[PDB]
Protein backbone atom coordinates (compact mmCIF):
# COMPACT_ATOMS: atom_id res chain seq x y z
CA UNK A 1 0.00 0.00 0.00
CA UNK A 2 0.61 3.25 -0.17
CA UNK A 3 2.77 5.07 2.77
CA UNK A 4 3.13 9.02 3.05
CA UNK A 5 5.01 11.26 4.86
CA UNK A 6 5.41 15.57 4.94
CA UNK A 7 8.92 16.74 5.38
CA UNK A 8 8.86 18.79 8.60
CA UNK A 9 12.95 20.25 7.69
CA UNK A 10 14.66 21.11 4.10
CA UNK A 11 17.01 18.22 3.66
CA UNK A 12 20.19 18.65 1.38
CA UNK A 13 21.38 15.97 -0.59
CA UNK A 14 25.19 14.71 0.17
CA UNK A 15 25.32 11.21 -1.22
CA UNK A 16 25.16 9.63 -4.44
CA UNK A 17 21.67 7.99 -3.51
CA UNK A 18 20.05 10.66 -1.13
CA UNK A 19 17.06 12.67 -2.19
CA UNK A 20 17.00 16.71 -1.52
CA UNK A 21 13.64 17.59 -0.25
CA UNK A 22 11.81 20.76 1.19
CA UNK A 23 10.02 21.37 4.15
CA UNK A 24 6.58 20.65 3.21
CA UNK A 25 6.29 18.17 0.73
CA UNK A 26 4.85 14.44 0.38
CA UNK A 27 6.83 11.58 0.02
CA UNK A 28 6.16 8.31 -0.27
CA UNK A 29 8.32 4.77 0.93
CA UNK A 30 8.95 2.51 -2.00
CA UNK A 31 9.33 -0.59 0.23
CA UNK A 32 8.35 -0.64 4.74
CA UNK A 33 9.37 2.02 7.37
CA UNK A 34 11.55 -0.50 9.12
CA UNK A 35 15.24 1.49 10.29
CA UNK A 36 15.94 4.76 9.99
CA UNK A 37 16.61 5.74 6.20
CA UNK A 38 13.96 4.87 3.81
CA UNK A 39 14.14 4.41 -0.27
CA UNK A 40 11.55 7.36 -1.33
CA UNK A 41 9.59 9.32 -4.25
CA UNK A 42 8.81 13.13 -4.09
CA UNK A 43 5.26 13.25 -4.86
CA UNK A 44 6.09 17.13 -4.93
CA UNK A 45 9.65 17.00 -7.31
CA UNK A 46 9.12 13.36 -8.82
CA UNK A 47 12.44 12.79 -7.50
CA UNK A 48 13.61 9.63 -5.89
CA UNK A 49 16.35 8.33 -3.04
CA UNK A 50 16.88 7.89 0.37
CA UNK A 51 15.39 9.66 3.15
CA UNK A 52 15.79 9.71 7.04
CA UNK A 53 13.08 9.20 8.67
CA UNK A 54 13.70 11.94 11.59
CA UNK A 55 13.09 14.41 9.11
CA UNK A 56 9.26 13.41 8.01
CA UNK A 57 6.23 12.66 9.51
CA UNK A 58 3.27 10.54 8.51
CA UNK A 59 0.87 12.07 6.31
CA UNK A 60 -2.67 10.48 5.23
Amino acid sequence: GVTTFVALYDYESRTETDLSFKKGERLQILNSSEGDWWLAHSLTTGQTGYIPSNYVAPSD
